[PDB]
């Protein structure tokens, strides 16, 4: 038993909800929250922006720290950094930008990094400001994690499109 409430289960081990995962972090405190980071962890939108914001910046400073120490992530890749005040830890996980012409096929090996950590609060990775179909992205979700997450729609419209069209 744990602390997510009012979520749809898809399978066995995969639930949505539309919500704001900033909310739903500061509401349950999981243990890990995932950002939809970019390789320079540069917070500057989506719901990378909105993380950071809700930490005050905190979160743009450990990251800067985080880079100038180890150069940036891989497209796919992930690290662990802290919570802040929204979770224990945030797993920084680069899903591919269409937007910026990377291959979707990443889109597996980002979702990945989920499998290291027994429960999450995620968003769709490559949504959103990244470029990619919500749909595929959730597809590509279930069929990818095996560990139980938690996903945080913020759209209301693409929530119940996402979950009309589920197969
Ligand atoms: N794409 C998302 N998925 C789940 N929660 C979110 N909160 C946000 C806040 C923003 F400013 C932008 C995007 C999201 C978001």
């Amino acid at each position: 038993v744990n602390s997510f409430s009012g979520y749809l289960k898809l399978t066995d081990n995969v639930y949505i909800k539309n919500a704001d995962i900033v909310e739903e972090a500061k509401k349950v405190k999981p243990t890990v929250v995932v950002n939809a980071a970019n390789v320079y962890l540069k917070h500057g939108g989506g719901v990378a922006g909105a993380l950071n914001k809700a930490t005050n910046n905190a979160m743009q400073v450990e990251s800067d720290d985080y880079i100038a120490t180890n150069g940036p992530l891989k497209v796919g890749g992930s690290c662990v950094l802290s919570g802040h005040n929204l979770a224990k830890h945030c797993l920084h996980v680069v899903g591919p930008n269409v937007n910026k012409g990377e291959d979707i096929q990443l889109l597996k090996s980002a979702y990945e990094n989920f499998n290291q950590h027994e429960v999450l609060l995620a968003p769709l990775l490559s949504a959103g400001i990244f470029g990619a179909d919500p749909i595929h992205s959730l597809r590509v979700c279930v069929d990818t994690v095996r560990t139980n997450v938690y996903l945080a729609v913020f759209d209301k419209n693409l929530y119940d499109k996402l979950v009309s069209s589920f197969l």
